[PDB]
């Protein structure tokens, strides 16, 4: 048998760490990125392909999957792992961010909402988040969360959030089943204010969690304020647990966060802007659809060991997205998640080398050329 | 070494065959069918899983690529084959009848066109059409024809068509590289009329070409017409050669279409229907987006080898494509080429065996039920 949840920390430089989290279904490397698969697929790419980049979880979305193709008919039809043919672990969201971002009523009860879609009206809540996410079978549950720039009033919406963290946890260990074999991350809210996240800090560590999300950042407030906020946040968590900062972001933000102690990471910038025409490389992201590459028969990148980049040129990939085929999508996507994926890598060989504040200036000096 | 174009029967029944053609870039087992990459790509499948689902050759097109991208840029980039990543043998229509479908000024010199794409304006010829597919490097070259119900008329083209049909040849001959690399196919017309498909027959029979295409036909004329055209043309043409009938089609009229003596068979139909939402089993096609499907956890066709149908569900594929979600395509299409060509593998095995009458009165009594 395999352990529910052991987080082990391998080597450190400065704030920085790596090392494993073992689980039922997997094992997951850390410094982690997740490829997002909020309609349960990761837009483009077959599990098989998502697993060949490197990816060892991905992300899947409460708020989405309640509402298409329901939670209760994913359970029937065997669960989320079984439905999209991953078999890997799986971190949901709860549904406090997207019911949010995507027509709502707020309580200390929940939130009563009006779909996006369907124009349908639903309600979430600390209980009904953890068992949706049992439903689905999720192997990292998020704790449900209240989200909202604010005065003083982002100290309302923390403090609720930290009642709301203890309902969650409460919920999810009455669920035998889940109890035993997923586990439960809390979130950290407080926005820029010091006091407020260690106050947050604080409640979380006295319900004890598994590991220790950073909330409320990649919502647009620049990185010398993101990396402010992560500079004194988190030290405040847990040393001895991950640290997952939620919706980062851009390969700047991943390497920035890493050397001040976060540990996982989500977005969908690879993907989306793949499908849109960018390709990350180690000299920075190109456009494939300009004119420039139309006759360019190196691959995406240089150094790439992606099948993408093995097989394919430049010059096809632009050819594809130009016309707005299938197949551009994808070749970009897969290597976008590839490209993610060997940078993590190499961000955890150099923190185990003991070399990575070398490794940090020297993507930047090439990135940003 | 491999030969140039080698078409050697090895079993019949009535006007059935079955056998293989030999290539230099590999051997195309027949009654084969083509999966259609218009735009340089068989749309939302890498070439690895096109060969996967067994294709032994795939269709390109003259009017497409000279447009986007470029005949000669393809050429510079090193052809079409190591353009799109497909090593094995490339069949290209001429233009002929693409220029007619999608603004056109007909000659005995050839055609100028307006682009559906730029409004840029275009010509072709026999000489242009065959430099063209020269300059892409395929494998089996269609000779340009006129393309346009006719009165009498339907005389008028076929007669053009032919003098084209030499001009063709004389062309493909005087490009030595091509006439050692490739083959040439010309394309019989005359429409319904029995006496002009057999002054068509006899004009190509005396140019002499590596196959014969029965042009003409998957224009909208109903399955009877089509049948009653193919039981007098087909036994006009050099019977120890290839016959290819372009555009067709559903699988019922693959099956009778064998019956009737072709060899050779594309269309889009498993590509862009797969795409829509319609999938094909051995009882009928049906729409996976209907309700019924929802919690249907069987896979596509009970019976069907191919990957989709080895790892998911109905009702996945169903929320896939009700989603809008690119794996849906993926999915949808790799299983309707697969069925396609599970199909032409259940053809000459039972050609091959004798059995074919039987197997196609089997066919259509379970696909009709
Ligand atoms: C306050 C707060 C907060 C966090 N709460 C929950 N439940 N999910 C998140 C997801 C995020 N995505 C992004 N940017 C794309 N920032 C996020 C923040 C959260
Ligand atoms: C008269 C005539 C004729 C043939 N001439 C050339 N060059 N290409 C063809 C392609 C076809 N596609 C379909 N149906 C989709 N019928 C076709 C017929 C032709
Ligand atoms: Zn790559
Ligand atoms: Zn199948």
């Amino acid at each position: 048998d395999r352990p529910r949840f052991s987080f082990s920390i391998a080597a450190r430089e400065g704030k920085a760490r790596t090392g494993t989290i073992e689980m039922k279904r997997g094992v997951i490397r850390t410094p982690a990125f997740m490829p997002v698969g909020t309609a349960a697929t990761v837009k483009a790419l077959k599990p098989e392909t998502v697993r060949a980049t490197g990816a060892d979880i991905i992300l899947g979305n409460t708020y989405h999957l309640m509402l298409r193709p329901g939670a209760e008919r994913i359970a029937k039809l065997g669960g989320l792992h079984s439905f999209m043919g991953w078999d890997r672990p799986i971190l949901t969201d709860s549904g406090g961010y997207q019911v949010m971002s995507l027509l709502t009523k707020q309580s200390e009860e929940g939130v009563t909402f009006k779909s996006h879609l369907d124009g349908s009206r639903h309600m979430l809540s600390p209980e009904r988040s953890i068992e949706i996410q049992h439903l689905l079978g999720s192997d990292i549950v998020m704790a449900f969360d209240e989200c909202t720039p604010a005065t003083s009033r982002a100290a309302s919406s923390m403090e609720r959030s930290m009642r709301w963290a203890k309902r969650s946890r409460d919920a999810f260990d009455s669920r035998k089943e889940q109890a035993e074999n997923a586990a439960l991350f809390g979130i950290q809210q407080g926005s820029v204010f010091e006091n407020l996240r260690q106050q947050s800090a604080d409640a979380l560590a006295e319900i004890g969690f598994d590991g220790y999300a950073v909330g409320g950042l990649a919502v647009g407030e620049g990185q010398d304020e993101m990396f402010r906020v992560l500079d004194f946040s988190v030290p405040m968590l847990p040393d001895d647990k991950p640290h997952y900062l939620m919706g980062v972001g851009k390969p700047d933000d991943i390497v920035g966060a890493v050397e001040r102690g976060i540990d996982m990471f989500d977005c969908v910038l690879p993907t989306r802007s793949g499908r849109n025409g960018q390709a990350f490389t180690w000299d920075g992201p190109i456009n494939i659809r300009n004119a420039r590459f139309s006759e360019d028969l190196k691959p995406l990148d240089s150094e790439c060991h992606c099948a993408v980049c093995q097989k394919w040129s430049r010059a096809y990939i632009h050819h594809l997205i130009r016309a707005g085929e299938i197949l551009g999508a994808m070749l970009m996507t897969e290597h976008n998640i590839a490209f993610y994926q060997q940078l993590m890598q190499k961000i955890r060989d150099s923190i185990s080398e003991g070399r990575f504040s070398q490794f940090a200036q020297d993507f930047r000096a090439r990135y940003f050329a």
